[PDB]
């Protein structure tokens, strides 16, 4: 029923609203890096991702504007955004900012800010490779984004989101970049129908973003293949895990459902969608959040294909969002997709 889903969405929105600092920040992915004595925690990246999800969920100006304004007043001085101001900037955090700022398209001042944010994202564009590099190689000084590091490779997870971001920003001049990204993703899809990720412990994350990019360009064959793969991956109790064998989790379920909604929604995948939705409804915590599982991997800089050795490739243990803000935002996005479906 639309009602049970509307209620779950409202509870999740409230969870995220209450977690925001007064000055506009959502903080998550706290962890201890290999070098440096104290914890890092994501500000810019998480704030943009949460903000974008809340924008799609129809959160009001009181919720959204402080986060937008915080990002605008807390960009990296060299340009763009990153994990936090204490890290380098990166294409993925910058792409998330672009996608969030796209919600103010049509206001000339925001059109200008959006255009600037896109130009910052394009500093990570590699025309010969047809994709985006997460980190730009910096020759000098303990963050592992130095020349030849796999942290500065073209990454498919980032490429898909960056292309989605440029699509949302709406500038027709970016269409050749979009098309090139889409060609790389089309060429990189597994025969089974998933995509691998660099930064994500699983086959669900790239799949959601790549499928959606190809959907936006009207290239739906890859989408059908992805949805077919997800149909098989669905666990007996109706949730999805990571697509490399893990048990059902909220994050992965929220990544799977949108792809089915792009491949005929209830007219083709009704039973699978209903089971995934019920899984999310039963799993929601009293506070309106969903429980985290380990989702974000940081590979050793010498490892270029972490997907071939998920457990063995790691610089540090696979990261979760201990505040549940990234996981919950992902679920919010999926519920919005549901409520939009016939
Ligand atoms: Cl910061």
């Amino acid at each position: 029923r639309e009602s049970a889903v509307t209620e779950a969405l409202a509870r999740a929105v409230r969870f995220l609203e209450k977690a925001r600092t007064a000055d506009g920040r959502w903080l998550d992915f706290r962890f201890r890096f290999v070098v440096g004595d104290r914890d890092v925690i994501s500000s810019q990246w998480v704030t943009a991702y949460a903000g974008e999800a809340l924008a799609r969920a129809g959160a009001g100006p009181a919720t959204l504007e402080p986060a937008r304004d915080w990002l605008m007043s807390h960009s990296h001085p060299g340009g763009g955004w990153g994990f936090s101001l204490a890290t380098p900037a990166d294409a993925d955090s910058t792409a998330n900012v672009v996608r969030f700022l796209s919600h103010w398209r049509g206001a000339p001042e925001w059109d200008a800010a959006l255009g600037e944010a896109c130009a910052q994202l394009l500093r990570y564009w590699d025309e010969p490779g047809r994709g985006f590099r997460t980190y730009r190689p910096a020759e000098r000084p303990g963050w592992a984004s130095y020349p030849g590091s796999s942290w500065c490779d073209i990454h498919l997870c980032v490429t898909a989101l960056a292309a989605e971001a440029l699509h949302a920003a709406g500038d027709p001049r970016h269409r050749p970049v979009l098309e090139a990204c889409a060609r790389l993703l089309r060429d990189s899809q597994s025969p089974e129908g998933f995509w691998e990720a660099y930064w994500w412990h699983g086959r669900t994350y790239t799949t959601t973003h790549a499928a959606r990019l190809l959907f936006l360009l009207g290239d739906t064959g890859p989408v059908t293949r992805a949805a077919h793969w997800l149909r098989g991956a669905q666990q007996p109790g109706g949730g999805w895990g990571n697509g490399t064998g893990s048990e059902a989790a909220a994050f992965h379920t929220a990544l799977a459902l949108p792809v089915l909604l792009l491949d005929g929604g209830r007219a083709r995948h009704g039973a699978a969608l209903d089971a995934g939705l019920r899984w999310l409804l039963r799993a929601q915590q009293p506070d309106g959040s969903w429980a985290h599982v380990p989702i974000m991997r940081m590979p050793r800089p010498e490892v270029h294909a972490p997907w071939e050795d998920p457990e063995g490739c790691l610089l540090l243990p696979v990261l979760t969002d201990r505040n549940r803000l990234f996981t919950t935002a992902t679920v919010v996005s999926a519920l919005v997709d549901f409520l939009a479906a016939s």
